[PDB]
């Protein structure tokens, strides 16, 4: 699925995301877009073997089991390909345990680098949440 962004926004909020370890739904709007162009669907590859998957690009290095990334870890309890449903309920769940797990969204390489410190409020600017 390709989520319109006051849609995914709607989403990310009523799956509690919305302000989620302090973080604003803008941030985790805007994360989404420029880790998938908030499509549900999409994945990855990493130099290293592993992938990322879905709406919030979680790798497969840590969070879920794909069967293909040797030596990896699943903290997620989940598989892979769950992170590429059109319900985003298994991806906000995996998010909200690596946001937990001590640097915060910088987890997200891609919003420390667009994201981070942007007016990030423009993501959800106009949407009726
Ligand atoms: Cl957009
Ligand atoms: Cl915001
Ligand atoms: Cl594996």
């Amino acid at each position: 699925k390709v989520f319109g962004r006051c849609e995914l926004a709607a989403a990310m909020k009523r799956h509690g995301l919305d302000n989620y370890r302090g973080y604003s739904l803008g941030n985790w709007v805007c994360a989404a877009k420029f880790e998938s162009n908030f499509n549900t669907q999409a994945t990855n590859r990493n130099t290293d073997g592993s992938t990322d998957y879905g709406i919030l690009q979680i790798n497969s290095r840590w969070w879920c089991n794909d069967g293909r990334t040797p030596g990896s870890r699943n903290l997620c309890n989940i598989p892979c390909s769950a992170l590429l449903s059109s319900d985003i309920t298994a991806s906000v769940n995996c998010a909200k345990k690596i946001v937990s797990d001590g640097n915060g969204m910088n987890a997200w390489v891609a919003w420390r680098n667009r994201c981070k410190g942007t007016d990030v409020q423009a993501w959800i600017r106009g949407c009726r949440l």
